[PDB]
């Protein structure tokens, strides 16, 4: 990997964003980190009420206005915001030449599961109601947002809602128990995600519900009929086996899956695309994948 990876690893080993002592310190910590990657002047941000869920349209000069990614941010279902993920949203908008709807879905512990999935499905139905066409849509998300992407597709399918052209999962979190082999074997090389913080956030999200609740932990969901899925994951991730197990389950359910393991990459390395070449390379791949499925 690029020497830039060492700089990102050094930042994450010091900032330890998922290890802050309170939820508000975790939220403020991630907002502080996001303020480092500042928004290009050509990004247009429009706040919107997306059918009862706060959102922001993210548009760049070459955004095809009829193509839309519903973007579901990461942060363990507990942290993250429009502010933390607007840079990743504009980079995807730029690579996919589309608009991105970034939603402020309800967060735990204040709003436990299934609030996040109610909000993501509501935003998708709102896009249809306001004239977006599924054949020009996609759902994408990182980490918890990658799990929420799969859960959103399952919930939409089960409600007879037409599914989008494709979906994208960046280092998805789909096993809320952390029982993947990589949760042990990659613990030493993962500078961001470990089992204890994972379980802390799963507890807040589940509020005593079965950790194998299918819309909370889509490793246990029925994935039949989902649209083509790109899963990007780093091999230096405790969550590597979340992506491997999701790919296995989705392919067993007849889903078109592209599993892309990026050698030595860390959790949601795409977020560091300003400084990390593999981050921008991976976002270009997201854009290529989406444009291919919108052809």
């Amino acid at each position: 990997a690029s020497e830039a990876l060492t700089m990102i690893v050094n930042l994450l080993r010091s900032q330890r964003p998922l290890q802050e002592p309170t939820v508000e310190q975790m939220r403020a910590g991630l907002e502080a980190m996001a303020q480092m990657s500042p928004l290009p002047a050509d990004v247009e941000l429009t706040t919107v009420d997306a059918g009862g869920v706060p959102g922001a349209w993210v548009r760049v000069p070459e955004s095809d206005p009829d193509r839309v990614v519903l973007y579901l941010h990461g942060g363990g279902y507990v942290i993250g915001s429009i502010r933390t993920h607007r840079d990743l949203a504009q980079r995807i908008a730029r690579a996919a030449r589309c608009r991105v709807l970034l939603i402020d879905y309800r967060l735990a512990p204040e709003h436990p599961h299934p609030a996040a999935v109610e909000d993501s499905t509501r935003a998708y139905r709102w896009l249809l109601e306001t004239g977006s066409d599924p054949k020009r849509m996609a759902i994408a998300g990182d980490s918890a947002g990658g799990g929420l992407t799969v859960a959103t597709l399952v919930a939409l399918r089960d409600a007879g809602v037409p599914l989008p052209a494709a979906a994208v999962c960046l280092s998805p979190w789909v096993d809320l128990e952390g029982i993947g082999e990589s949760m042990t074997t990659k613990a030493a090389v993962d500078p961001m995600v470990q089992r204890e913080p994972l379980l802390r956030m799963a507890s807040m999200y589940l509020a005593g519900q079965d950790p194998r609740t299918p819309l909370a932990a889509p490793l246990y969901a029925d994935l039949r009929g989902l649209p083509p899925l790109l899963i990007q994951v780093g091999t230096a991730e405790t969550l590597l086996d979340d992506s491997v197990r999701l790919a296995e389950r989705a392919r067993a359910a007849g889903v078109q899956v592209t599993l892309e393991p990026w050698e030595d990459m860390i959790h949601v390395w795409q977020a560091f695309a300003a400084m990390l070449p593999e981050g921008q390379q991976a976002i270009e791949r997201i854009g290529e994948f989406l444009r291919q499925h919108w052809q």
